[PDB]
Parts: structure tokens; sequence; C-alpha cells
């Protein structure tokens, strides 16, 4: 009987989630990721360079917390089409949502030129995938 | 006794997701699509090119989220015609439900010139699909 | 105590399809379903030719969705005549209903000049369809 | 104790037809289809010939859908004595009437010169006939 | 408890057939025959000939629905002698009661010129013949 | 072990049974039927007649023993298709086989004027259905 | 031990059946069907006509010995992807080529006009088509 | 121990029937098509035309006889990675193998412009697509 | 006593392939990919473009057959690190040796300009590519 | 018996890796990781860059194919004293030397300016962590 309310409240967690990606919030690129962080690129000599930090508060943008967006609406297009009511499901399922934030910034390596990237801990996606996450967390 | 209403739900679902889809609503053309998605085709360097992104919500028109039209619709048709008392055929239809989405559009291919593509997040279906993928997620 | 249920149920099913498909409802010739459907056969060079797609809802009537009619009222005729109360009969009396629509017009391919056939989403035919179909999806 | 009221069931409609076979209603010949159907028939180049189709409705009469009328009543009579308290006479007995009624006229095939035709969906002997089958369908 | 009602019922359909084939209601010779059939015999060419069909429902008379009067009364004197407590003389019975009934009439063959026959679809003795066919459907 | 045999029995009468069908031996008009069978018809008066029994032997010609030729054959094609490893589509084809042969020549009925008929104890049919019909005896 | 050697059987048989039906041997037009078969056409009065029949054995060109050769030729693609080891797919694809065969020149229609047709008892198709049914009939 | 063998047989077929689609033997455009089934396309009044059928032979190849190249290659892809130990497995891949056949030309539809097709009955490829089917055959 | 064979058997095909793709073989750029396959990319107007299809067995070439160098490489160094003494383990990363390859050249989508792609059918890693895939299938 | 040999060949493993790990073979830093893989990083506007790819070989050098030498040396420290008589000591040492891999340059990411790194496949170092990471593929 709490198979059912498992799955009822995975498949809220995954259509919220899918309606703040659709909107677009929580993804950034070069600009808004080095605007928003406070970390400012030094080129020093020659071919690489570093970014400044200047509050610890910063790491957090810099570890293993960013996903492709294409790759994660991806995802939670497939999760939508699994069958939650068994364990099995839930686990590969959680595990890929976990799985899926690799670091892409870091303090030698530059956040990409063009690409986006979405952040793990962003203020409105940050609640949604624990949630997510949390949800998968029920057994018989 | 809960295999009646899943069966019916599922029905109900399907049912909702032809109405939709006879109206030919959730079609795109490369007209319609770059015009819903902001997309703007260039022409870079030479035979081939890109599209423009101006806002990381236009990342969707780009995912795994595009089905061709007749075959969708062939699998409804097919699909009405099961035995969804069984789990066995829930989950292949479920499985052929979340297949069908694939890529058409991405950021190095343009929309194709003359077919006709089914958006899986169009502001209409995404709702009735979301909806016909979770009433298979009833199991005994 | 079902059973009774499902074999009235689905006899009524049958009865009703049976009283629209008498009146001839939902049978097209080239005539009628180039008039309704809004598809214009223009015929390029030089021995073939095309329908010219105005709305993506005409796609409808281009997919898998066409029976002959005879085919079809046999098919009738000899389901009445089943053992419904059985399930064996339910699953092969449902697939044949849910196969017997095939394509006929295509994009590339006009409609028959002569022959006639029975549209799967006529406004009459197709909740008749869709009630026969759901009637069978009933197990002990 | 449904046994007793599925034998008088199927009696009842035994008798039903039969009482309407005696007085000759839904019997055909070549003059009266051709007449009540609307089908006319031209002789085409040179030594055959077709019915000219004007609604779809006529496509029922060229189904498989005409008996011998001395081959039903003899089926009649047989079957009123059957042991339909058992399920195998039941099941005999309606298949019997179900591959009773085989196609005569076609598009490309004449109705017999002189020879007497039963209507299986004359208005008449429609409901008493699907009735009949019908009653069969009861299981213990 | 229902084998009593059932050996009283077959006795008195029994006994109604017979107080009805002692007043000889229901036997025709040629004459009688043809007059109450309507069916004239026309000599064609040369040592045959045919009846003439004036309406459908005479061919219920040229059915398999005449026995012979002697074997008829004998099949119903020896029948009163059964054990009808068992299944085995009710079956048994009634498969004699229901093939007693040949054809002697035919629409190329008339009526036999001196013998006497007994129709099936006497307006007196259907009734009781039908209801004694149908005593017989009683099992435990 | 025995099944396998008797269907390979039964299969190899069935088909010598058509190969001689095919041939159309044993299939008699009526000048073949009279002239072979030494029954000469008399007209007497006047639209009526008889033959002319001239020795015993003749009965075997105005018995039960007569079939469609068509009809015939077309069991035989039927019957080729059937799980004969079952001791249920034994007995049925067996009484198929059985059932077929029906008079048509009698005393005062003269040998159909146009038709054909399979004659039962002809001098190349007998032993093969005589062997086609014991081939079926065979139990577990 | 047994199935292996039927499933190799029916495949055997199958492939042959192909090999011969893919060189169209056994297919008749009206040509090569009423030339082969002796049967003459006279058109009598007036759109209708009728086949001269000079010897029985014609009666076998006249049975429900025809079939479609692209329905043939189909019905053998999808059988070659059958579990053969499974009884239920041997006697299903057996009903189906046992069924295939059909009636199409009679006494009273003539053969087709433009339409291609297989004899069931052609010289080179028989024996296949017989080993094809043969093969099936083996169970545990 | 005989999955073992029957896995072996399966990986072989696929691995024939990939070296010679590799090539691209069977594989036929509109000219090929039309030089090599002789099949003429004549383009009737006006914007439809048909083929002209000469010989028999050619039914074949307007049967449900046609593959997508990509498409087939990419089955064979995907097969070479399952677990054919289960049986569910080959039966699923047996089915996929089956259905990829499907019609493209027709009497009234000529073979795609520029698309290429894949003949199942191809010289080369018919006995490797056999052989193949063949090999999933195999239960316990 | 099989699962240790299964182990070493996969362990060497990972290994073989390891040592091939350690090589660099099989890989191509768009200019290696375009010479060796001999499809010509023509840059229509304005911003698409096709490839020019001379023979049929280019369309391997087109298929979804192609995986990143990085991706693979890094897919055989985690499969080296696997408990293959479980089922489970081989069906994993057997379907995750199965799915690496996609698709990147198509007919309207040229291959990439400076990414170097793994190409399945290559001469050398074709082999080693299938026995690695048929070595997971092995089960007790 | 086995969980003896499979100790030993543990240790035998680990030791022989921990006899090439002592003399720092299969150790790089940046000089000696852009000499041996030929890999040149050009320093492009303006403060990053990237390798300048000459074959396909060099991609194994941008794999995850990289430890820390004090990592990996530790761990072979710590997993000496396991109890690898249990299966899940196997496993997770296993894991843990599987896992200590990870990629540390890149197409965008210079190797590490000062730091050592051990590479997965070199020529010494890659037999003897293949056959460590197979040495624990021994189960019960
Ligand atoms: C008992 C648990 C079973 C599970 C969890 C299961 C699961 C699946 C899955 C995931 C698919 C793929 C559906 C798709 O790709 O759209 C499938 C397809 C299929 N399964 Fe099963 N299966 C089971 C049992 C069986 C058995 C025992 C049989 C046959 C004896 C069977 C027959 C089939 C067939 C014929 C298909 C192909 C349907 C199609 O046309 O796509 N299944 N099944
Ligand atoms: C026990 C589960 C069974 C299932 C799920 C099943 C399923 C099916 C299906 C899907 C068809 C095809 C219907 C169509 O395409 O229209 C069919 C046909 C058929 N089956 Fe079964 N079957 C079962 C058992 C059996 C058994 C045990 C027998 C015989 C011993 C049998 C006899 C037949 C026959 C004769 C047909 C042909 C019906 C026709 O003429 O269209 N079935 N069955
Ligand atoms: C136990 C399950 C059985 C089933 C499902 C079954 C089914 C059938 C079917 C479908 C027919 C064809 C009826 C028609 O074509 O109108 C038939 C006929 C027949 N069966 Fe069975 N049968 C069963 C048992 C038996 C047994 C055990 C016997 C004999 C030992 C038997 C004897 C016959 C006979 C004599 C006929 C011929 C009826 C006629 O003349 O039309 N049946 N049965
Ligand atoms: C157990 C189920 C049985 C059934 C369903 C059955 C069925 C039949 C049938 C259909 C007839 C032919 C009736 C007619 O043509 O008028 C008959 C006659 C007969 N049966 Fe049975 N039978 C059964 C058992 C037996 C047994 C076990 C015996 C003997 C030991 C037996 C002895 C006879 C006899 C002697 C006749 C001849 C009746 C006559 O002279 O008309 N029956 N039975
Ligand atoms: C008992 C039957 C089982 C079956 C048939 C099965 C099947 C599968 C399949 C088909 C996949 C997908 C692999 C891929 O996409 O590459 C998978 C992955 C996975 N399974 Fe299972 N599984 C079973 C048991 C389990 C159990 C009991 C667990 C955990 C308690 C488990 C954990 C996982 C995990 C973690 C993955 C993710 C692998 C990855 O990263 O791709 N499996 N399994
Ligand atoms: C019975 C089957 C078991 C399996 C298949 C299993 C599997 C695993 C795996 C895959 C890891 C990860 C190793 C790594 O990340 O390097 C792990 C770690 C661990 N397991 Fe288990 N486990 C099992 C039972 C248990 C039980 C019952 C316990 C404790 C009651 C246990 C205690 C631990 C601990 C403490 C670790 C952490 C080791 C570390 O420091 O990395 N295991 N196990």
């Amino acid at each position: 009987r709490r198979v059912d309310d498992a799955t009822v409240a995975i498949r809220s967690a995954i259509n919220n989630l899918i309606v703040e990606l659709i909107r677009g919030t929580g993804s950034y690129n070069r600009s808004s990721f080095e605007s928003s962080s406070g970390l400012v690129w030094t080129s020093g000599p020659a071919g690489e360079g570093s970014y400044s930090i200047t509050t610890p508060s910063q790491f957090v943008f810099l570890s293993s917390a960013w996903a492709d967006p294409i790759e994660l609406i991806n995802l939670c297009t497939n999760a939508l089409g699994n069958q939650f009511q068994t364990q099995h499901a839930r686990t590969v399922v959680q595990r890929q949502f976990s799985e899926v934030w690799k670091p892409s910034p870091q303090v030698t390596v530059r956040f990409p030129d063009s690409d986006f990237k979405v952040y793990r801990y962003n203020a409105v996606l940050d609640p949604l995938v624990t949630a997510l996450l949390g949800a998968f967390d029920t057994r018989n």
C-alpha cells in the first residue's frame, strides 16, 4: 500500500524538476557562473590560468555539481517511462539522478566558453533535486 | 480489484492523447519550431551551421523529445487493442510510449526541411503524455 | 460473476459498431476522403504525385487507420458467434479488431481510385471502436 | 442453477427465429435483392459484369451474410434436439449458426438467378439471429 | 429432486404429442399437402417436373421436416417405456425424436403418391414437438 | 508411439482419395448413372415416373451413397490441415467423411438432371473411402 | 527430442514451398486457367455466363483451392519467424496454410479478369503444400 | 546443454547476415528494382500509374519483403548485444527480424524515388535470413 | 565450472579490444571517414547539405555504429574491474558495450569536423567487438 | 579449495604491482607525458588552450587512466592486509583498484604543472593491473 504513494511522490518530484528545467532556471554559462559565484579568472603565463578564491563558499561552485542540460532533461524523459512500482527501477534511476552531476569548473580549469551547465545547488533546483532523490528512498 | 482501475485509467489517458493528436496540436514543422523556440539557424562556413542559443530553456527543444506523428498515432491505435489486465502489456506499451520520443533538432542539425514532428513538452501534450506514462505504473 | 458483464458489454459494443457500419458511416471513397481531409493531390513529374499537407492534423488521415468494409463487417459477423465467456476468444477477437486497420492513403500514395475504406478515427466510428476494444480488456 | 436459464433462453431464441423463418421473412431472390438493396448490375464488356455501388451501406449486402433457407431451417430443426445443458453442444451449435452465413452476391458475382437466400442483416432477422448467437455465450 | 420433475415433464410432453397424433392431425397426403402449401406441380419435359414456388415460406414445406406416422407413433409408444430418471435415456430418445424428421417433398421431387407424412411445423404439432424436445434438456 | 503411425496412415488415405477424386473417377451424371447401373427410367402417368429394377444389386445405387464432388474435395482439402495427433480431429473428420454420403437417386426419384454425384461404392473409390474411414480407428 | 525434428521438417517444407512460389509456378491467370483446365466459358444471356464441363475432373478446378500469391508469400514470410518449438504456433500456422485456399472460379463465375491465383493442386505445388500441412502434425 | 549451441548458431547467423549487409548486397533502388524484377511502370491517367505484370514471379517483388538498410543493420548491431541464453531474448529478436520486412512497392505504388530497400528474397540474403530466423527455434 | 571459462573469455576479449584501441585503429575523423567510405559531401543552399550515395554499402557508415574513443576506453577500463563471476555484471556490461554505438554521420548530417569516432564495423575492431559481445552470452 | 588459490593469486598480483610501483615505472610528469604521448599544448586565446591530436592513439592518454602515486601505493599497502578468503573483501578492493584511475589530462586541460600521475596503460603496468583486477574475479 506504500508502493503507490512512493510512485506518486516520485512522479510528482520528476514533474516539478521538469517544470523548472523547461524554464531553463539553474543553467549557467561562463558569464553567469563567473558573475554569480564571484570567481575571477586570471590568465597567467601562458596557456593555463586560475580562479581567484575570495570566500570558501565558492568551493561549492568548483565541486562535482554540474550536468549537461540536454542529458538531464533526457534522463527525466526516460525516467518518466519506468515501472516505479518495482524497487529495481527506483534504485537505478536514483543512481542515475545522483551520478549525472559531474565537475566542469575547477580552480585551474575555467568554465567552458560557450556551453551551458546545470547547477546542482541552484537556489530553485536544489530543493527539487533533493526531494526527487529522497522520493526513491522507499522500500518494502 | 485495482487492475480494473488501472485498465480504465490507461484507456482514458490513451483516449485523451488521441483526442489531442487528431486535432494536430503539438506538431511542428521547421517554421513553427524555429518561431516558437526562438532558435535562429546561422549558416557558418560552409555546408554546416548551428542554432543560436539565447536562453537555456531552448535546450529542451534540442533534447530527445520528438516523435513522428504517424508512428505516434499508430502506436496509440495498436495500444488501444492490448490486454492491459496483464502487467506485461502495461510494461511493454509504457516502454513504447517512452522510446517513441527521439531527437531530431540538434545544435548542429537543423529541423528537417519538410517533415513534421510531435513535441513531447508541448504545453498541451505534456500533461497528457505524463499522465499516460504514469497510468501504466500500477502493479499487483 | 464479472465474465457475464464482460460478455454483455462485448456483445453490445459489437452490435453498436455493426449498427453504424451497416448505415455505411465512416466509409470513404477518393472523393469523400480528399474532400473531408482537405488533402489535395498534385500530380508532380510525372507518373507519381503527392498530397499537399496544409495542417498536421491531416497526418492522422495518412496513418494505419483504414480497413476494407466487407472484411470488417465479416469480422463483426463472425465475432458475434464466439464464446466470449473465455479469455482466449476475447484476446483473439480484440487483436483482430486492432490489426484490421491498415494504411491505404499516404503522402505519396493516393487514395484508391474506386475502392472504399473504413476510417478508424471517423467522428462516429471512433467511440464505438474504442469502447469495443476496451470491452475485451476484462480478465479473471 | 444458471444452466436451466441458459437452456431456456437458447430455446426461446431458436423458437423466435423459427417463427420468423416459417413466415418466409428475410428471403430474397435476384429480383427482390437487387430492388431492395439498390444494387444495379451493369454488364461490362463482355460476358461478365459488376454491381454499381451508389452508397457504402450497400456493402453490407455484399458480405458473408447469406444462407440457404432449407439449410437454415434444417439447422434449426436439428438444433432443437440438442442437450444444451452441456457447454459442448452450445459451442457446437453456436459455430453452426455462425458458419451458416456465407457470401453469395459480390462486386463481380451477381446474385443467383433462381435460388433464394436468407439475409443475415434483414431488419427483422438481424436482432433474432444476434440474440440467438448471444444466448450460447453462457458458461458455468 | 429435479430428476422427478424432468421425468414428469417428459411424460406429459409425450402424452400431449400422442393425444394429437391419435386424432391424426398434422398428417398429409399428396392432396392435402399440395392444397395447404399452395405448391402446384408442373410436369416439365418430360418424365420429371417441379413445384412452382409463389412465396418463400413454402420452402419450409420442402425441408427435412417429415416423418412416417406409424414410425412416429411407434417411437412414442416405445419411448413411454424408458427409464427417464437416467440422462442416457433422455439423450437417446431426444435424438430419436429429433432425427425422425426427414425430407420427402422437394422442389424437383413430388410428394409421395399414396403415403402419408407428418409435418414437423404443423400449427398444432409444432409446439408439442418443440416442448417435447425441450423437456429432455435437463441434466444433473 | 502409435499416434504417429495413425497420423501417417490417415494422411496417406486422404492423399489417395484426393488423387482419385482429381481424375473425376466415381463421378456420375444422369447418363453415366443410368447406363452403368442398368436402371431404366419409365415416365409413368404423368409428371412422375420410376426406375425399372431388373436385379437387386441396383438397390446399392439407390442407397445413401452420393456426395457432391466439390463439397467432397473441399472436405479433403480442409481435412489435410488438421491436428490428427489429437483424437478429437480424428473423430470429427471421420464423422464428416461418413456423413457426406446422402441419397440422390431413388426408385421414384430420377438422378439429377445436370449435377454430378460421387458414388460411395464405386469400384475405385470404395476401397479408398473404406481405408480412410478405417484409418481413423486408432485410440489411446 | 522429437520437437527438434518437427521444427526442422516444418522449416524445410516452408522453404521448399517458398522456393517454388518465388518462380511463380502454380500461378494462373484467366488464360492459363481456362487453357489447362479445358473449361470453355460461354457468355449466356446476358451479363453472366457459364463454363462448359466436359469431364468431372474439372470440378477440382472449381473447388476451394485458390489463394492470392501475395497473401500466400506473406504468410510464408511471417511463418518462417515463429517459435515452432511450441505446439501453439504449429497449430495456428497450420490452420493459416489450410484456410488460405479459397474458391474463385465456379460453374457460373468466370476466373477473375486480371488477377492471378495459386492452384492448391498444381502438379508442383501439391506435394509441397501437402508435406507442409503434414509437417505440423506432431504433438507431445 | 543445447542453449549454448543455440546461442552459437544465432551469433553465427547474425554475423553472416552482417557480412553480406556490409557489402550492400541485396539492396535495391528504383532503377535496380525495376531492372531486376522486369516490372515496367506505366503512367496511366493521370497522376497515378501501375506496374505491368508479365510473369507471376514478379509478385514476390510486390509482397511485404522490404526493409530499410539502416534499420536492419542497427537491428543486427543491437541484436548482437543480447542474452541469447534466455528464451525471451531469442523470441523477441526473432520477432524483430521477422517484422522488419514491410511492403513498399505495390501494383499501383511505384518503388520509392530515391530511397533504398532490402529485399527479403534476394538470392544471397534469403538463405542467410532464413537460417537466422530458424536459429532462434530452440527451446528447452 | 563454466563460470570460470566465461570469465576468462570475457577478460581475454576485453584485453584484445583494449590492445587494438590503444593503437588507435578503427578511429576516423572527417577526412578518413569521407575517404574510406567514398561518401562525398555537397553543400547545397545554404546551411545544410548532403552526402552523395554511390553504393548501398555506404549505408553501414550512416548507421548507429559510432562511439567516442575516450568513452569506449573508459568503458573498457571500468569493465575490467567487474565481478564477471556474476550474471548481473555480465548482462550490464554487455548492454553497455552494445549501446555505446550511436549514430554521428547521416545522409543529411556531415561527419563532425574535428572529432574522432570509433567505427563498429572496422575490419579489425569488428571481430573483437563481436567476440566480446558473444563472450557475455553464458548463463548457468 | 579454490579460495586458497584465489588468495594466493591476488597476493601475487599485488606484490608484482608493488614491485613495479616501488621503482617508479609508469609515473609521468608534464614533460614525460607530453614527450611519450606526442601531445603538444597550444595556448589559444587567451587563458585556456588545447592539446594537438595527431593520431587517435593519443586519446588513450586523455582517458580516465591516471592515479595519484601515493594514493595507489597506500591502496596496495592497505589491500595487502585484507581477508581475501571472503568474497566481500575481494569485491571491495577490486572496486578500489578499478576506481583509483581518474582522468587528469584532457583535451582542454593540460597535464598538472608539478604533480606526478600513474598511467593505467603504461607498457609495464598494464599487464600487472589487468592481472590484478582479474585475480579478484573468483567466486564460490
Ligand atoms: C515475466 C516477466 C517479463 C518481463 C518483465 C518482460 C519484459 C519485457 C520488456 C521490457 C519488453 C520490451 C518491450 C519494448 O521494447 O517495447 C518485452 C517485450 C516482449 N515480451 Fe516480455 N517480459 C516478460 C515475460 C515474457 C514472456 C514469458 C514472453 C513470452 C513467452 C514475453 C514475450 C514478449 C514479446 C513477444 C515481446 C515483444 C513485444 C514487442 O513487439 O515489442 N514476455 N518484454
Ligand atoms: C494459453 C494461452 C494462449 C494464448 C495467450 C493464445 C494466444 C493466441 C493468439 C494471439 C492468437 C492469434 C489471434 C489472431 O491473430 O487473431 C491465437 C490463435 C489461435 N489459438 Fe491460441 N493462445 C493460447 C492458447 C491456445 C491453445 C492451448 C490452443 C489449442 C490447443 C489455441 C488455439 C488457437 C487457434 C486454433 C487459433 C487460431 C484462431 C483463428 O483461426 O484466428 N490457443 N491464440
Ligand atoms: C473437451 C473439450 C472439447 C472441446 C473444446 C470441443 C470442441 C469442439 C468444436 C469446436 C467442434 C466443432 C463444432 C462445429 O464445427 O460446429 C466439435 C465437434 C465435435 N466434437 Fe468436440 N470438443 C471437446 C470434446 C469432445 C470429445 C472428448 C469428443 C468425443 C470423444 C467430442 C466429439 C465431437 C463431435 C462428434 C463433434 C462433431 C459435431 C458435429 O457433428 O458438428 N468433443 N467439438
Ligand atoms: C456415459 C456416457 C454415455 C453417453 C453420452 C452415451 C451416448 C449415447 C448415444 C448418443 C447413443 C445413441 C442414441 C441414438 O442414436 O438414438 C447411445 C446409445 C446406446 N448406449 Fe450410450 N452413452 C453413454 C454410456 C453408455 C454405456 C456405458 C453403455 C453400456 C455399458 C451404453 C449403452 C448404450 C446402448 C445399448 C445404446 C443403444 C440404444 C439404442 O438401441 O438406440 N451407453 N448412447
Ligand atoms: C535480478 C534480476 C536483475 C535484472 C534482470 C537486472 C537488469 C538490469 C538491466 C537491464 C540494467 C541496465 C544496464 C544498462 O542499461 O547498461 C541494470 C542495471 C543496474 N542494475 Fe540490475 N538487474 C537485476 C538485479 C539487480 C539488483 C537486485 C540490483 C540491486 C540491488 C541491481 C542493480 C543495478 C544497478 C545499480 C544498475 C546500474 C548499472 C549501470 O550503471 O548501468 N540489479 N540491471
Ligand atoms: C552480502 C553482500 C554484500 C555485497 C555484494 C557488498 C558490496 C559492497 C560494495 C560494492 C562496496 C563498495 C566498495 C568500494 O566502494 O570500494 C561495499 C563496501 C562496504 N561494505 Fe559491503 N556488501 C555486502 C555485504 C556487507 C555487509 C552485510 C556489511 C556490514 C554488515 C558490509 C560492510 C561494508 C563496508 C564497511 C564497506 C565500506 C568499505 C570501504 O571502506 O570502502 N558489506 N560493499
